[PDB]
Formats: structure tokens, sequence, C-alpha cells
């Protein structure tokens, strides 16, 4: 095809924007009381719980729900989260929407990175446990065998930085002409276009509306792809 790579958004991108706050969140803030409430100082999650450093598991408790409402980029609450959704996905409790073209995309493709804010270890949970979208509430599907890389802010930088895409084809091995990055951001696509990486502007339901005068080929699906 017209490119050799693929470096593909997640979020308004291959899964509705929804997701986060409608499931993901709500489902780890509906889990917090009891697995904060059961105080077993010898726990997997009570080495992760002791990290936060509050004793008192009412201000604990009422800490970490503060930390997901005012949207605190904290790593202790990360892997508290990671922990919570591992479960939650293995126990087929939560299963990721990703798009059926998008699903079909990254089976088809030879070459495929993801880049996002989650970091690698809950790209590669999200990507294991996949809706069907031949039937939703049967078994998820795993895409991780289709998917040839992970990015996130911690291993390449920020998402609107140029030197982030930088180091994204340092690490793919790609010329950036051969490599086209699909995002619902626009600022993340003029940051990739500064080191020549082709862009496409992902347009999917429930993502901010697409201004009329806008330099970018919008997408709406990856089946012309
Ligand atoms: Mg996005």
């Amino acid at each position: 095809d017209n490119y050799s790579t693929y470096l593909l958004d997640i979020e308004g991108t291959v899964c509705p924007i929804s997701f986060v706050k409608e499931t993901l969140f709500p489902y780890f803030t509906n889990k917090v009381p009891q697995l904060v409430q059961q105080d077993t100082r010898d726990s997997p999650v009570s080495n992760i719980l002791s990290q936060f450093h509050i004793d008192n598991k009412e201000q604990l408790q009422a800490h970490i729900l503060e930390l997901v409402a005012k949207d605190v980029k904290d790593p202790i609450l990360k892997q508290l989260q990671g922990y919570v959704w591992a479960h939650g996905y293995e126990s087929g409790q939560i299963k990721a929407p990703v798009y059926a073209d998008a699903i079909d995309f990254i089976k088809r493709k030879k070459r495929v990175f993801i880049y996002s804010s989650g970091s690698v270890k809950a790209q590669k949970l999200l990507f294991g446990y996949v809706q069907d979208p031949n039937a939703p509430a049967h078994d998820s599907l795993d895409l991780n065998s289709y998917i040839d890389g992970y990015f996130d802010i911690n291993t390449s930088g920020k998402k609107t930085e140029t030197q982030s895409y930088a180091n994204i084809l340092r690490d793919i091995g790609a010329k950036a002409s051969e490599v086209l990055f699909l995002s619902d951001n626009p600022l993340e696509l003029d940051a990739a276009a500064g080191v020549g990486i082709a862009t496409g502007l992902a347009s999917r339901p429930g993502n901010a509306p697409v201004p009329d005068g806008q330099k970018y080929q919008v997408y709406k699906n990856f089946e012309t792809l």
C-alpha cells in the first residue's frame, strides 16, 4: 500500500472517546472503597496502596477519588487502575470497544504501532480484551498479536512535541515519508508533520467537531486505507 508503517492514536481514533469516562473511570471508582477498606498488609494491591503515603483509610479513599475527579496524572493511581482494570478485563466485566473497521485495519496492515497518553502496559491490556463487534457480550478478542509496538509519554515524550515523533521514528526504523499517523487531535498531527510524517485526521461519532476551514485529510473510517 501507500505506506510501509502506520502509527495510531487510541482515543477518538480506534476507540470511542466515551469509553474512559462512561466505562473505565466509573468501573474503577466503584471498586475503590472495597479495596481500600479491606486492609491486609501483605497483598500485591497493598504495596500499590502504601505508595500514596496516606495511612487513614477514609483519607486514602477520598484522595484516590479526588485524583480521578480532578484527572490527576499520578503514577501510583495508574498502577492501581491497571490492577483493577486487569481483573475487570480478565473477569469479562469490561471490554474495549474498538471500531470494527479499526480491528480489520490492524489485522491487515503489516506494520502497526500505537502512540497514546495511556502507558504501554495499559495499551497492551486494552488490546488484549477487545469487544467482538459480531457479539459484544461474547468473549473478547486479542489484537496484541497484530500490533508491532506501543509508545507512551514516558517512552517518547509529549504528543504535541515534534521531538517525540523523532524518538518514535528512531525506534520504528522507518523513513518519515513511509509513515502515516492517524489521530483526532490536530495538534498531534502538526507535531508529527514537523519531522515529515504523513498525517490523517480521524473523525468518529462523539469527537469534537471538525472546523470547515482545516488543512488535514479527514478519515471517518479506515476501510479505504
Ligand atoms: Mg485521541
